């Protein structure tokens, strides 16, 4: 049973294709069309079902050509309300019919952001993009919102004429709409099944250019060429993810770079991976985020999570297999350096939520509990922890991506829990079940704080940027004036990065350390997202008055959440910044997008 869903589960029906057609009106901030479900009976004499909605309008539901009854129930929260259909016919076991709702979504749909022409780069259009995961399918249309369910999809998408629509999905033609002119029918086509939180939709002045055989990059004109250089990398990753992975089945890999309100990294939108704008440094030096968009082609997209307690299965997989992209690309010694760096999240995830708090538990139940306030580096880190020491139990990365490799063929278009996966990891390595046997699975799994076990970590390139930490950490002032640019001389961005997090974890410093680190190594002038993020923090938790409009600017001019949420935690920690965050987030907050609204809005207590 999956308790964030509504909706009948998969053992009752199964939604097996939507066809959707839907108009984007941006006077409005409304979606309207119809979803037509073509749902499988699993149940002898089926007489209704279930469906998730969240603050939809529902105008009628067709079937045979006929209206029929339906209901919505009361709102649950987050959950929004279920809609009981009555079918007019029972059905008996495996029997198909389609269902068409005609729907019109609300101005404040938690999976989408509407922008205003000011808010994106050209100024002169507005721009809409969707958000689905985990559980706002349900705020675009009605349905199983479920991952334990996948469907294949098509779509007919009118927009005014002159922007563009794109979806996770092949694109499959372009015409004038026959029903106002002033208008152009998108139409898309995905014939993999697919859990409906992989459903995507952008409309915007989108402009692309090609940087692969199989990829486009797409975005506003002002940002295309610098994102086909920052993401150059792209096919040589499809392919090593090929190599570990098995056969990439969904055609196209195209990318679009977002404004910068996108809430996330990326999302892995099947044939249109979704990126944040804050990845754009220059020097393809973030580029690991695009091999995990890429890895969750097999892990996530292909083998899926039933329900959002095994979220883990999604995220650890994903980001092993990532870190091994990487490790071709870079070398093992790299690899090893960002599972290290890793390592160091989770201390501070478990450290921030407390080492005896549920949501650092590697499984976590969901019921009751909105899953965008779950969400952390939690089910990443700890998912790859386990994988990572598994690796090394059973002998090696070869060997450990023998098994990758079999569990996403075994798995393919399915939906599988934690004890799924455990089965298979028993049933490959079954001449190895006295090694397997050794793991606290209870710990790993099921138990809050660190790991029982830490993995084994080459130290090579971590060692010099140690080294620089604990240099400033134990420095006095009369050892300031020995720090100077020279410092930083035989250190890669990398090193830049993980020398901050490193003395991150133990700020704050005095001031004068911290002023002296911007007299000496200009760390104001560095735009690297991840690098400048990480120096602010620093500097707020330092008490450095001089970084306040700096983090402000930081907060709010982008809303990757990674960056934005402890942006404003800090601001708000400090006493001097504390008025002014609360202020600022109270005048963005109605621009916002919903989910990050929401959630700096907890974070500050407003
Ligand atoms: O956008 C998204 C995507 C996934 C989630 C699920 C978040 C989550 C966190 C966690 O520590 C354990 C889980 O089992 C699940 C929430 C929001
Ligand atoms: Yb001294
Ligand atoms: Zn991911």
């Amino acid at each position: 049973v999956d308790t964030c869903s509504l909706a009948s589960p998969a053992s009752v029906c199964r939604t097996k294709h939507l066809h959707l057609r839907c108009s984007v009106d941006f006077t409005r901030r409304t979606l309207t069309g119809t979803a037509a479900l073509t749902v499988q009976s699993q149940e002898d004499n089926l007489r209704s079902l279930v469906l998730d909605t969240k603050d939809l309008t529902i105008e009628k539901v067709v079937i045979n050509g006929q209206e029929v009854k339906y209901a919505l129930g009361e709102r649950q929260s987050y959950k929004g309300s279920p809609m009981e259909i009555s079918l007019p016919i029972a059905l008996s076991k495996n029997q198909e019919i389609v269902i068409e709702i005609s729907f019109e979504t609300s101005p404040k749909s938690s999976a989408l952001q509407w922008l205003t022409p000011e808010q994106t780069s050209g100024k002169e259009h507005p721009y809409l993009f969707s958000q689905c995961q985990a559980i706002h399918c349900r705020a675009i249309l009605p349905c199983q919102d479920t991952p334990s369910v996948k469907l294949t999809y098509t779509a007919e998408v009118s927009v005014p004429k002159e922007l563009v629509a794109l979806m996770s999905a092949i694109r499959d033609g372009e015409t004038p709409d026959p029903e106002d002119p002033s208008r152009k029918i998108y139409k898309f086509i995905q014939k993999v099944p697919i859990p409906c939180y992989l459903i995507a939709l952008v409309v915007g002045a989108l402009e692309s250019r090609q940087i692969g055989p199989r990829t486009l990059v797409w975005s506003e004109k002002e940002q295309v060429e610098k994102s086909a250089y920052e993401f150059s990398e792209t096919e040589s990753m499809l392919k090593i993810a090929e190599d570990l992975g098995g056969p990439y089945v969904w055609g196209q890999y195209d990318l679009l770079v977002l404004p910068p309100s996108f809430p996330y990294g990326g999302m892995e939108n099947p044939c249109l991976t979704f990126v944040t704008p804050t990845l754009l440094a220059g020097d393809k030096s973030l580029s690991n985020v695009i091999a995990h968009e890429i890895s969750h082609s097999w892990t996530g997209n292909l083998v899926t999570n039933k329900t959002w307690d095994h979220f883990w299965l999604n995220e650890g997989h994903t980001v092993y297999l990532e870190r091994h992209i990487c490790g071709r690309l870079f070398g093992e010694k790299f690899r090893h350096f960002n599972a290290l760096g890793g390592w160091g999240e989770l201390q501070n995830s478990v450290k921030t939520f407390g080492e005896t708090h549920p949501f650092t538990k590697l499984v976590v139940d969901l019921t009751d509990i909105d899953p965008d306030v779950a969400y952390s580096s939690v089910p990443y880190e700890k998912g790859f922890a386990l994988l990572f020491y598994l690796e090394q139990l059973l002998g090696g990365p070869e060997i450990f991506l023998g098994f990758l490799k079999a569990y996403v063929e075994k798995f393919s278009y399915k939906s599988i829990t934690t004890d799924d996966w455990k089965d298979f990891l028993y049933s490959y390595f079954k001449d190895k079940v006295d090694v397997l046997n050794q793991v606290d699975w209870n710990a790993w799994l099921y138990s809050p704080g660190l790991p029982p076990i830490k993995p084994n970590y080459d130290m090579t390139l971590t060692n010099a940027c140690i080294a620089l930490s604990q240099r400033w950490i134990t420095a006095k002032e009369d050892d300031l004036n020995s720090f100077n640019a020279t410092d930083l001389k035989d250190l890669s961005s990398h090193q830049l990065n993980e020398f901050l997090a490193q003395t991150l974890q133990r700020a704050p410093l005095p001031l004068g350390h911290i002023k002296r680190m911007q007299e000496v190594y200009n760390f104001n002038a560095i735009n690297n997202s991840e690098i400048r993020f990480r120096w602010l923090r620093l500097c707020i938790q330092s008490k450095w008055e001089d970084a306040i409009p700096l983090a402000l600017k930081m907060a709010t001019e982008q809303g990757r959440m990674k960056f934005t949420r402890p942006l404003f935690k800090d601001l708000a920690a400090f006493d001097k910044s504390h008025d002014q965050a609360v202020r600022t987030y109270q005048e963005h907050k109605a621009s916002m997008h919903p989910v990050t609204a929401m959630l700096v809005g907890k974070d500050l207590k407003v």
